[PDB]
């Protein structure tokens, strides 16, 4: 019959030497994956923060280099408020350009016909851009304005060791300036310490932007970073991280498929002995959901270290997709780590409340999701033209939930005492929905939470 | 009789279907309610967004140009000690206004007679107010005031492309100095993206206040914006929200007069058949409060899409009201949204929970509230004095209800350790007051919440 | 006998009234003295924000007027590190001093003879206090100091409408450098609003302070106020604060007079009739604790009243403990209002819930009081000399107790990974005695008084 | 037999006294014990403290002396980013230096060859660091570094009461420039109060470091501070300290002993009496973990009283070791006087309730870490680059931890919308991960925290 292979299978590792004295293959390759995946995030991470490290130092030096009157921290509200301010900006950045070799601290080289497509063979690209047709005059309200944009361009090249001073600027039909230039150096710590020279290719950009045309034009500095090789073991070890997962890969699949054959042999003989229907949740009982999160490790961990090896080879710069794919990897083996508690009592009590618990969880979560979504639309409406904490969706949400968990409450509110929303009303409405917002979701839906888990424990103790 | 109306009254949507056969005609009608209720709000949002933006962005402008060394951030904090400084300031706001045409980065218009009432069709009024007669002496405390207000004016015009500099202050006696002026610009944003252009005019009112008299003169510079129209799918929108609602709130009013009528039916014919007395209660389970919910949230929405119409069409501006009505409605909405998940057992648990546990968690709120408001009154009272957070009521009670869901502790006991409250007693008492009622709230009565629900949920699970 | 006086007594005030006709008069008593005490507060507080503020302004504004390069904010930084920069100062602050009449924007009148006792009828004191034998010689260690202070005092008067300039220093030896004057206004304020004129006379001290003898001299400028009266129906009200509560304090006195003859009529009579041995609590029994906080509240009242017509007067300027027993007052009337709530069922419930768990709070606050003040004494010994937030006992504790109550948390984390304590030894330490500490007591105190709680109400619940 | 060994044994020490008259000495012992450590710890605290102040401010006022155009609060800001710049740091730190006497506020001595190694008896030293060479080119990349390390000093005398101006600096190739020289003061303060005299020798380092070659160079001052003797009843109470621990560790460990003995006369007889197996926790049921706890403490307050008679004979200097022992012995002690309310049944039921729990938390706490640790990975690996607050592994962990305890959320969501991490994709991976660890770990994990002592408690009232 099957009552035996359903005995072996749906069977405790520690049981399972026993019968068939099979060794646990599965059981130390788990283990060994998991140190090894660590590992190899912890490297990743760690030659990661250095770049990151240069090439935000680097743009730190660039900013106070080329911003005029530039101080650490007055980012967002670094701006210019009038026509002479702007010249003088834009002619400081010019000028610095001009004589970063005998000014900088870095040694910056250079790059030729690095202006961008604006830029003719010449190394920084001094750009504005304005309306074809401007005609505004607030005077008596005539407007006659074409929204076809006009690109003007000076072309600025450093001196072998003045055209941009004569810059007229469309004040009245301005859309934004723009200054274009890269430079190029050497990560000096990559040359000393392993012996791998990095060749950094900084893109500059400096942005006047008037699109809001608010009389205030605020002026960033954005800077994107090429590495290339100045003219192991990772690989090695990246190379056994993937051998690892696709063993790993190989036996979880193998077992899924053999716990599926089996499944298919049970629910025939159960119509060919007593013919009755089986349970949707009774054929999910024989697919190990330990498996399927092994095999989507798997995946993600063989995927994120093909796109590291392409990185750590200077060949994809794809950092972001690389890092998602690899922490979420890790963090799913290291959850992973809880099958082997729950072979053991104490821990599968716990575990198991929190499993049972997570249906009526949820549930409640469903229930709550439309209460809060309500106050985030109320607030998000009402508080938004007077709440710096409220001037997006996103940004209501963030609000309420760390409302909802007790952090930045007084902050919400003495914002909102300051100018009292510039009318006793919305004054008044912000404290009835600041209060009974907080009072509903601190002392009535955590309070079910706690219940809910309290009651699911409760269970399974006393079954 | 009425048994079988009975029945197919107070009966769930889903059994609603099986007898008579009548289709949910409510049931999607809500839904799409709240679908477009949500979509107008949000196209609302991001439209009243915008506006906010090139408000605060223009009156930042105009600080920037008008006050003399203002930095950003410093508007709370911004003053004048000095004869010398308050001459400075109200000179260098004139002479700023005189040139902005070639200094300021945005297109500005002289408004000419937008003084207001003391400018007789001049675009700018510097006026001083002072009491008429002041004698103030503190040499020998020799006072003679004369409480009348005598308001000083003094007329100027900007320049066609110096009689303030004469200006006299009678600081022993000045109330205030305040500059009024206009400017006229125009959208840009508007008149490319949404091709209807706006015409904003700017009312700068720059106030040198001195009623506190204590050798501080406070300088704050606001604006108020009236926004013309320079010389809709919303709106068609607008009419079907308008359309739809009415039809909720028709509908939802026959099922409510039905339900008045068949209780008044009940109620008679349980006195023909037995003589007993109706409960408050019993005559109140005949009116569904969701029904009553929906027509309030409609009224909000018919009443703010009014509202919402007279605003976009540069009638009425009055942006606070209509938002709350939106809002309110919204989240009501939102909130009805629950009625769905009542006609399913696991959700109703829950719901169920909360609705039997929301009478003792109301006492016990009334039972705490004293408790918290003496605290509040003997907070105001003596730490009022030597801490910034317990200034005003509103602001101690701010700060309480923060400590009581842990948020901003600390801050609240450092700034008692820095002064000391000048006296060793004060600090004394601050630290028993503030120790006693944390202790108190958290320890003791958020536990109470948390044990009052448990017992409910315990009730609905075991009933 | 005496179970019908026992059956008087001990029972509820509805019931009271049914027996004899005894209308309710302390019933009505307490509440109007209830809303005449927090009447009486709330005109007491705004009075009292109103000299606060008026204070405040006029110190900030001498700050700016006096104190070097003062900006705001700096308060605990502002210090001199040269020679020259004390000089400068102490120059600018004379100075300013002698040309205040036509700088200041407040009319403030030089007193003559305000400098303290080392003016001998001089407005200005300007004094520097040295050891009278310094020696100190780092070279070779060679010292020889007398600890005797002397005081050279230099006499400065206002011009009426430069010896001052020849101050040396002996900054080896030199203690601290003072400036004393005062400054005479008056408020307008009072001499408007209220039409009852108050004369301020600000004691402006300056002091460079240099008993630390570490390089950095501190500068301070602090103002002491005594408001005096230019050359109701307050009064009226307060002396209606006094009667109500001198009748509330007669009748609780006697209310607790006929308690005592009956306990002790009622313990004669069990030794009478049946010889046993009265329990402690059963005498305890017979007096109500609602009648020792009303004469408590009522005695602290009278008190605080009595002050406050003193101070209102200005003949006292105690504002400290008047507002101290005032708001004491208030809080023990405000939470005397629970006794009225106590008479309900489904709040007695509630408040019987707290006053059963009580006394097991009491013992758990006990039990792990040892162990948060082993954590105090060894964070402060520890993390005292690299943490700001251990620096003192007091700020330990109210650090440890935020920490408990989840409020900055990252920050005490933060500043520890700034400096990493200076040894890899104390950053480790600091984190096991961080994460110990905020796991200990959130995990499983917190819970165990939600046990409490929880088991408290069970109990109310299900006797 | 043993069984009246064992009940005199393993008996309350007020039953103790009933039976053979034993006086209590090992009360009384550990109370004096706990006294005198505690006032120990706080004498040990305040002098502690006393130092550290006087470091602290002699550190920050020669940061002030010799760092240019330095303010308080930009420390780890301090940098320069021009080679004029950093030309005028160290020229202006070194004629600060040699015009100290005259400028400072402080009295500091020249220490005559106190610039280190590199100098040879001169004052200060003057240290430039560069590769032998550097050949740094990247105008086409071509690179020759040879990195070896290559010291240039220049020796720096101050004058009898200018070569260093001759500095050229390797830009390409530099390092750092380190400014190396000693300051000698006397602690007046000890000087006048206590009568002992401290000289103190300031080792001052000046490091302008360029190590990372990103064109910021960071400027810090960092001070290391000698404490000898200019040319009692702490060491009495040091004594009693020593001794009373020395007595309690002897008394405890004879207990021990004899515990231990009494045990092996138990396990022997068992096999005499009935042959059966011992269990490990019988055997440990017979030592008192008081006891252990005891000579643990005692041993710590030996050890850290011994560093503290070394140290306050200016013989050690080793504070961060001895401050340690010092605090973990009085958090040992004060968490033993719990011992005595467990001889009293109410506190007994608290105390045994955290003791029944602390297996299950600790359990807990072992499944929920696997989680936790797979968030810290996952967030370092994708958070690092764009968040302040995931920086390092140990910053990653404090983050979290602040955010289940509720601390530092908000701040913690806005840094992520503030540049979205320079992509939406990570964007929405911090959004998913912030939302989903802070919902799993607040309402799921901690609620399972306050079930497990609510059952413990539970188990405890009903065993
Ligand atoms: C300055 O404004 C112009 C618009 O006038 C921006 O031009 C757009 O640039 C993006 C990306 O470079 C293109 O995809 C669009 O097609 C451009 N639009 C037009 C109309 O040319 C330009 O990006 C702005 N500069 C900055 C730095 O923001
Ligand atoms: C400057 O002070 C005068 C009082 O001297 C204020 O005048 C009041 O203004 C409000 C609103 O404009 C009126 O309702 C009052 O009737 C005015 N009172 C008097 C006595 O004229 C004036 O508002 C102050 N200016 C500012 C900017 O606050
Ligand atoms: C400046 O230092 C002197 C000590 O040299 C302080 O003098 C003490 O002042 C207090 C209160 O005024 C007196 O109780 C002491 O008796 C004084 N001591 C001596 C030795 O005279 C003085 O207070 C300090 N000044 C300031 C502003 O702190
Ligand atoms: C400046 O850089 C040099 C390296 O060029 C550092 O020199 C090291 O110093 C430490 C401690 O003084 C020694 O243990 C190393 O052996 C030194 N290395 C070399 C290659 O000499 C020096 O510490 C740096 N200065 C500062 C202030 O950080
Ligand atoms: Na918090």
């Amino acid at each position: 019959d099957l009552r035996r292979r359903l005995k072996y299978f749906f069977m405790s590792p520690c049981d399972k030497f026993r019968a068939k004295g099979r060794k646990p293959c599965k059981l130390m390759l788990q283990v060994v994956k998991i140190l090894v995946v660590t590992v190899q995030l912890i490297l990743f991470g760690l030659s990661n923060q250095l770049v990151v490290t240069f090439r935000e130092e680097n743009t730190i030096a660039f900013r106070h280099l080329f911003l005029l009157g530039y101080s650490d921290g007055s980012d967002d509200t670094f701006a210019a408020y009038t026509q002479e301010q702007l010249y003088q900006a834009i002619f400081y950045a010019v000028d610095q350009y001009l004589i970063l070799p005998e000014i900088s601290l870095g040694r910056y080289a250079y790059v030729r016909g690095g202006g961008g497509p604006w830029a003719n063979g010449s190394a920084l690209a001094l750009c504005q851009r304005y309306y074809h047709r401007g005609h505004v005059d607030p005077a008596n309200d005539t407007f006659d304005i074409d929204p076809r944009v006009v690109t003007d361009c000076i072309q600025v090249d450093p001196p072998d060791r003045a055209s941009y001073k004569n810059l007229t600027l469309k004040f009245h039909k301005l859309i934004n300036v723009t200054i274009h230039f890269q430079l190029k150096t050497i990560n000096l710590q990559s040359l000393i310490n392993n012996e791998i020279p990095d060749c950094y290719t900084f893109s500059i950009l400096i942005t006047f932007d008037n699109k809001a045309h608010s009389g205030r034009i605020p002026i960033r500095l954005e800077t994107k970073t090429h590495i290339q090789e100045c003219k192991s073991f990772r690989l090695l070890f990246d190379v056994v991280v993937i051998l690892t997962c696709s063993l790993s890969f190989l036996l979880c699949a193998r077992s899924l498929l053999r716990g599926f054959l089996l499944q298919n042999e049970f629910v025939v003989f159960m119509w060919r002995r007593r013919g009755r229907e089986i349970s949707l949740w009774e054929r999910l009982e024989f697919v190990n959901g330990w498996y399927i999160l092994l095999v989507t490790s798997d995946v993600l961990t063989i995927s994120g270290t093909v796109m590291k090896i392409g990185i750590e080879a200077k060949n994809l710069a794809s950092y972001d997709v690389c890092s998602i794919l690899l922490g979420t990897s890790t963090l799913l083996v290291w959850v992973g780590v809880i099958r082997y508690l729950t072979f053991f009592h104490k821990y599968n009590i716990l575990i198991a409340t929190l499993r049972v618990a997570l249906p009526s969880v949820m549930r409640f979560c469903c229930c709550v999701a439309v209460i809060y979504l309500g106050y985030c639309f109320c607030g998000w409406i009402v508080l938004g033209p007077y709440h710096v904490k409220f001037r997006s969706l996103s940004m209501v949400s963030e609000c309420l939930f760390s409302l909802i968990n007790g952090d930045d409450m007084f902050v919400t509110f003495a914002a909102m005492q300051a100018q009292q929303g510039h009318s006793s009303l919305v004054w008044l409405f912000s404290q009835l929905y600041l209060y009974s917002f907080i009072s509903l979701f601190i002392y009535m839906v955590l309070s079910l939470f706690i219940a809910l888990i309290t009651g699911a424990y409760d269970t399974i103790k006393h079954p």
